[PDB]
């Protein structure tokens, strides 16, 4: 049907958009620590901590699936980023400060991503 392109159309603009704003976020972790999965080679006891593990190269394999259907559900996965590293690394830790720099940042794009989404529709 025509409808059924048109929104996949809409998804494929979605996904434009995710792809912009995922590249954006990802900027602010010059360190590379949030860019592929936890290792359960190295960190054996991981899963036991964190039940959805979450990194950027996995949301790439989703986005570019176009597996993002609405903005909430990208920030879903970049909140886990975030709060799976603040869980399993303390306070005083090079991992638990990306973290919280990469929430502050990301913060301010995620604010405009909100608005041209309702924007553009």
């Amino acid at each position: 049907s025509m409808e059924q392109v048109a929104m996949e159309l809409r998804l494929t603009e979605l996904t434009r958009l995710l792809r912009s704003v995922l590249d954006q976020l990802q900027d602010k972790d010059p360190a590379r620590i949030f860019a592929q999965p936890v290792s359960l080679k190295e960190v054996p006891d991981y899963l036991d901590h964190i039940k959805h593990p979450m990194d950027f190269a996995t949301m790439r394999k989703r986005l570019e699936a176009q597996g993002y259907k609405n903005l909430h559900e990208f920030e879903e996965d970049f909140d886990l980023i975030i709060d799976n590293c603040m869980k399993y690394n303390a306070r005083d830790t090079v991992f638990y400060r990306a973290a919280v720099r990469l929430r502050d940042q990301g913060g301010v794009v995620l604010r405009q991503a909100r608005r041209e989404v309702d924007s553009i529709g």
